[PDB]
């Protein structure tokens, strides 16, 4: 447990090699979830890169928050994915939010506090609860097989997660700064590994 | 009667079986009308949509609010269409109001509080009392009749109806998030039959 | 004698015989006047309107406030015409106010409370008295001989008229809302004939 | 002496007769200028005109802000000209100062308050004080010898010149419309001869 | 030691004789360092040119601020380039921060205090302390060997240097005005030697 409190993690030079390993605290798989984080970089307007990987052993791309170079974002759950496009690059420090419900497939996600339409994305599926959660690199296998085509050079930071689905509301609050409890993982008490060129210093972003 | 406050119809994804009906104990034949809704979509820049679907045994499209690509706004009464042009698209929640007066055939038509030019549509005409009132599908039977095509993908809220023609004020009311009564559809007493892939959320606007 | 505070005159549609007649008290040639008024059409970027006809006996344009296709606003005096051109079209009502002084000849043009550059135009000569002042149509003789090509399809009101030339500071009030007192033509205390198919709405302007 | 406050020189049309002459009370050689000024044109896109002129018996570019069409500003101190480009022209009215230092060669120029980077001119020259100060015209001559395309075709006032480099923080006051006291040529106290077809009217800009 | 408040540097022309040589307690080699400083400029878009020259005897380029023309802001230590790409340039005063740490590589750059990514350039590397600190000018030795074409024609100032890496918080301060003491050099206790053209004036910018 560290506070990580107004901390980021830093890739300066891209690399196969530097990353982040999330000790998630769980056994019951996930049947809805919520991701939160922080990050910036450069990148989006030459290749892709990963931003949010969450293998199991059966599945590489369980949880996979990408950005597709010309395209935009790419949300994956259970190795489909759904695309939320981006006409215009922007270039400056970036806050997502993004939810998926089993019950009904509903899937969410918040730019800088505004949200995109909701989309459908594997219904009745279960997301499993022995994970490799990674920063900084893409995962093809558990908590390895990495590319460095598919990696983050630049900042980290703020991230969290929930097992149910932030209301609007809720959401709005995370963005503006205000309080709130993750349960599955907090930035503010993160369990973690460090792993090759990574540093921490103090977030970019305001 | 449930008070819809606050919560939107989700169709998170393309079909030509989900739907919502929406009831009412319709009073004497309409001599105007004023409708208002909020909606949702990424549909705009890909295909044609329709947003509010009202129909009688005699006319598939007695009140038609759709989309039509690379057009803009498309308002029908009585069979009869009418165009708002729209030069560039807006990739956030939109709230609009539309109305017509037999009297005098005008047709009013507000996007996010502002009012476009004031036309002419159908003077003289009776809008049918007895009518199946469909969100999320395009009718072109009473009730039925749908085409995956002319599906909305996304969300739509606050859906309000009167039988008389709301002035400007009336409208910056409605929009600015002021109380206010509405005499055919009433969000907050809403009575309706649920249909397909459809849910029911927290509103993502405002 | 009608007061038409927050009333607009709406042409819904195009044709050869929908225009208001304003009749003024006058009785003395102007050598020097003001007119202003706000109008909201969607016809600017098909074809030119007029939006002000002011037509003598000797002279069907003796003051004409019309807008020119791919040019702008035009502006004729006893026959006499300049141009104020607009390079890009606003889409929304418009406040325009409009001056011209005999002794000197300049003309001055506010389009939303701002001012084009003044111009010089009709010098030392005098606008006659009896007149027929028409909305919604262009007059080609004293009274009538309309072109429907030339017809206000939308919204105009507002329009007052003076016998001299307003100040900046006065026409600033004009448009931002101020206590005024028209001595030509008085939005408040207007005289006027209807005919064909116009109606009396309320505008839809603030 | 005349107070020419919330008043402006207006030249509605071009011609090579149309000017006014500054009277300054003028003394010793200046080794240091400043000079303020409101202008309102639509030739800009057309063609270049003076906007001040300033001309000795031996140097009839003695002090010249003119401006360049397709590039920009144009000032010129005893002969010497300097250019402040300008990709992109605005048609509202404009506010300039412009000071020259004898001591340093030190050119500045500012556009509605907001400063041009600091350049290079005429450094230990001095200025002619037997001046003749021409607004509407470009001088060829001593009091004469005008050129019609050069002429200025609109509005200028808010006319002040000092004998001194105005700092910063004194531009600012002036653009704000703050109190001061020019000791050259004060707009508040102007002697002045007017010449051909210009008129006194009231300022267009605030 | 002369308190430079308020005060900029003037270079109102291209040459290369015309420069600034700033004086720092010599005290011992540096493994971090932050320099600050706004500058005011119109070249951006004709040529390349250098911001702060930072020479040893043994590397000309030890510390750097150079701006390239089509690229952007080049960042160079001790021999090594990055660059920082600029789409957009913008013709107003610019407040810059860069920062240097041996110990991780990490750089970071800061325009009108918002950041850029962090980069990694020469970790591990040490910054010599016996230096030649120019402005105006770009060194090609120490101290010497200047090209006309890399010269900063415009003003510079609020220059100030640090031994260490300031914080985001920090760097707010500066860029904000807060108060702050910088060990390296102070543009408010700034010990320094003038040469060629170069002018102190008041500054352009708050
Ligand atoms: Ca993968
Ligand atoms: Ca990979
Ligand atoms: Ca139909
Ligand atoms: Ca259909
Ligand atoms: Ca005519
Ligand atoms: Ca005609
Ligand atoms: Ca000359
Ligand atoms: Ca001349
Ligand atoms: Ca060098
Ligand atoms: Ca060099």
């Amino acid at each position: 447990q560290t506070d990580m409190s107004r901390k980021a993690f830093v890739f300066p030079k891209e690399s196969d090699t530097s990353y982040v390993s999330l000790k998630a605290p769980l056994t019951k798989p996930l049947k809805a979830f919520t991701v939160c984080l922080h990050f910036y970089t450069e990148l989006s307007s030459t290749r892709g890169y990963s931003i949010f990987s969450y293998a199991t052993k059966r599945q590489d791309n369980e949880i996979l928050i990408f950005w597709s170079k010309d395209i935009g974002y790419s949300f994956t759950v259970g190795g489909s994915e759904i695309l939320f496009e981006v006409p215009e690059v922007t270039v400056a420090p970036v806050h997502i939010c993004t939810s998926w419900e089993s019950a009904s497939g509903i899937v969410e996600f918040w730019v800088d506090g505004k949200p995109r339409v909701r989309k459908s994305l594997k219904k009745g599926y279960t997301v499993g609860a022995e994970a490799s959660i990674i920063l900084g690199q893409e995962q093809d296998s558990f908590g390895g097989n990495f590319e460095g085509s598919q990696s983050l050079v630049g900042d980290i930071g703020n991230v969290n997660m929930w097992d149910f689905v932030l209301s609007p509301d809720e959401i709005n609050t995370i963005y503006l700064g205000g309080p709130f409890s993750p349960n599955v993982l907090n930035w503010r008490a993160l369990k973690y590994e460090v792993q090759g060129e990574v540093f921490t210093k103090p977030q970019l972003w305001p």
